[PDB]
Order: structure tokens, then sequence, then C-alpha cells
């Protein structure tokens, strides 16, 4: 509902967890559809994810041209970034990851994304 003035770029189903920096490892943060979404008028890109039963958000960020989308080591599932991430009701920087049911998906997040880093340079 909060997504009106928002054209969807992008919106499958994931899988999504965060680098806890104690017990080193990836503790899961939601699973539902993720977005990239696009602001028409004010020109902005965002992640955006809400967890399925719930609908609590899970993952909420623009996009900016220094984010580094990068595979999980020798993985073809799972993306790797690092975001200021508004999802706990403040923005904290976190270590994602997250992770798509097919290869082909996964590539598509990727080329979109990137896409979208593109277009902010293009207007630099």
């Amino acid at each position: 509902s909060g997504e009106e003035d928002e054209e969807i770029l992008f919106k499958e189903r994931a899988k999504l967890y965060r680098w806890d920096r104690d017990v080193s490892q990836w503790k899961e943060r939601g699973v539902g559809d993720i977005k990239i979404l696009w602001h028409t008028m004010k020109n902005y890109y965002r992640i955006l994810m809400r967890r399925d039963q719930v609908f609590k958000v899970c993952a909420n960020h623009v996009i900016t041209k220094t984010m580094e989308l990068k595979p999980l080591n020798v993985s073809n599932n799972a993306l790797v970034w690092t975001a200021s991430d508004y999802a706990d009701g403040e923005a904290k920087v976190e270590q994602l990851a997250v992770r798509f049911k097919t290869k082909e998906v996964a590539d598509c997040f990727k080329k979109t994304f990137e896409e979208c880093q593109q277009n902010l340079m293009k207007l630099q």
C-alpha cells in the first residue's frame, strides 16, 4: 500500500539472512516476496521485502551506487551485500544475504539491481 508511487522492477520469492557478527553465522531474517521498486517522479530505487504471514518489513532501503552485490562465494542461488537498512524502525548498517529458488531468478535480480545502479551514474 505504501508503494503507490513506485513501479515494480522485480518481484520474486526469497529467503533473507543477516550476518550476526558474534556467533559468526547467517541468521534468517524473513521469507516472502522481495521487490526492486522505482519511484517514477523522484527518481530513486529501493529494496523492499515483507514477511509472508505477518507482513512485517524484513528489508527496506534505497539502492546506492556504492553497494556491491556479489555471490555468496561459489553459490548460484545466493547473493550478498551491505545496506543501511530500516526494517527495525531505524537505519542500521547490515550485511545481507538473499537466496532465490533458481539460478535464473538470482541472475535476473542481480541484473536488475545493477541496471538501477547504472542509472544512478548516468544522471550524476
